[PDB]
DNA sequence: CGATCGATCGATCGATCGATCGATCGATCGATCGATCGATCG
């Protein structure tokens, strides 16, 4: 890990390795890459907290593999939970 | 060992408000037709 961490173009190797069999859409691939690594959460005592999670919205015309990206994120991420807008319910998301 | 209310969440129907659309009343300028007339030369 330390060896690759200091290699040339480490950020470009990461982004170009997001979804290898998807062409272009590099502004999404860089957005997918950043959402996987995430930020650093902060909690100031006696004040409110700050989230470190990165939120991505993929809006596009039919095609463009928006769904296949979420299928690639499901397998690569450590703990991935997949949901669908119509197949989910208010109880099925919050609690039972 | 059996009979009677209770709470929950999915599934279905339906009724109510709203998005969508064809129609008419009021208007008007684009296109045209004719009259007016000032200008030109035999
Ligand atoms: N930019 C792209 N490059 C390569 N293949 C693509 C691309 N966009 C779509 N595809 C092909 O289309 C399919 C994705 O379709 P789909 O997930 O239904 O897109 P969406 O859900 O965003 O409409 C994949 O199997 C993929 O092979």
């Amino acid at each position: 890990f330390r060896k690759i961490s200091r290699d040339r173009g480490i950020i470009d190797k990461i982004i170009s390795s997001m979804a290898p069999s998807i062409y272009g859409h590099r502004d999404i691939k860089t957005a997918v890459a950043c959402s996987l690594f995430g930020g650093v959460p902060k909690n100031v005592n006696g004040k409110h907290s700050i989230r470190g999670d990165i939120n991505v919205l993929l809006l596009g015309d039919p095609g463009t593999a928006k769904s296949q990206i979420l299928k690639y994120v499901e397998k690569t991420a450590h703990r991935a939970v997949f949901a669908t807008g119509q197949g989910a319910s208010a109880v099925g998301l919050t609690a039972s």
